[PDB]
């Protein structure tokens, strides 16, 4: 439709009223930033299609959340298209939508706590080796390679630009990326052609879209806690069965405790995010007003209004 061509360019479209649409959504998406001619379409739709299936029926870490990310990408590409090339555009793309696959609504610390066979077979960053691992099985599958037309070359770099950015989706790597990137910021020492640097401000560029659902209007952010929080809560209730206490937001005997949790995150992660971002990329700047907007909105639920 041509009412949508207009708002898919813009950093708050929510995408949930057009499910049956998502799947063209994202091949329009990679058209307009990579080209009509980047892929070939009938590989590009089995794969999209296999993608979906992999993603389980769980209430937050599914099929609209990777979509979601992939769409927050998308409008920071067309903001800033000359900083990133065409195999950049393409990887972060794909890795954006493959970032969460085959999520069985459990975090890394129960998989590390409750010694699951995943912790044995990846210590650090568990469920991301995983993710990456169920993108490359996908892509090796009859028909499903993408990627057919690169060199061995281009196809080993496309796959290590969707590793680093899988892995950087892990939010205990954001705290220490983040406080690198703002003081090469301050130091005026920053330079994008240096490959380390690069790598590092594609990793904020993944949690910022991982992150982006505190950016949308505040009816669709408060309906999105709510899929975040069930399950939070789920996990709780399996820790209470194996005999361990969880953590309050985890715990449904602890709602009350949410504003002000909300108020913390919104503090101590998602606002320094945003921030750090737009000091790079300067375009990025409507991603922190609608932050500042739903932080102020979680301000007013604790002050009883
Ligand atoms: C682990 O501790 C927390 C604690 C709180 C209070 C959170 N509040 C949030 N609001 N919105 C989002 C999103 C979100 C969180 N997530 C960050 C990315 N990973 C999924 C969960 C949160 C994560
Ligand atoms: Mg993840
Ligand atoms: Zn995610």
């Amino acid at each position: 439709p041509v009412r949508l061509c207009k708002e898919i360019e813009l950093f708050h479209f929510d995408i949930g009223p057009f499910e049956n649409m998502w799947p063209g959504i994202f091949v329009y998406m990679v058209h307009r930033s990579c080209g009509t001619s980047c892929f070939e379409l009938e590989k590009l739709c089995r794969f999209i299609m296999s993608v979906k299936k992999n993603y389980r029926r769980v209430p937050y870490h599914n099929w609209k959340h990777a979509v979601t990310v992939a769409h927050c990408m998308y409008a920071i590409l067309q903001n800033n298209h000359t900083l990133f090339t065409d195999l950049e555009r393409k990887g972060l793309l794909i890795a954006c939508l493959c970032h969460d696959l085959d999520h069985r609504g459990f975090s890394n610390s129960y998989l590390q706590k409750f010694d699951h066979p995943l912790a044995a077979l990846y210590s650090t960053s568990t469920m991301e080796q995983h993710h990456f691992s169920q993108t490359v099985s996908i892509l090796q599958l009859e028909g499903h390679n993408i990627f057919s037309t690169l060199s061995s070359s281009e196809y080993e770099q496309v796959l290590e630009i969707i590793r680093k950015a899988i892995i950087a989706t892990d939010l205990a790597l954001y705290f220490g990326n983040r406080k690198q990137l703002e003081e090469m910021y301050q130091t005026g020492s920053l330079n994008l052609n240096n490959q380390s640097h690069r790598d590092r401000v594609i990793g904020l560029m993944m949690t910022a879209c991982d992150l982006c659902s505190v950016t949308k209007l505040w009816p669709v952010t408060k309906l999105t806690a709510n899929d975040i929080y069930a399950e939070f809560w789920a996990e709780g209730d399996e820790m209470k069965k194996l005999g361990i206490q969880p953590i309050p937001m985890m715990d449904r005997d602890k709602k009350d405790e949410v504003p002000q949790g909300q108020l913390g995150f919104y503090n101590a992660v998602a606002i320094p995010c945003y921030t750090t971002l737009t000091q790079i990329l300067p375009p990025t700047e409507p991603l922190l007003k609608a932050c500042r907007d739903n932080l102020s909105q979680w301000e007013k639920v604790i002050r009883g209004e």
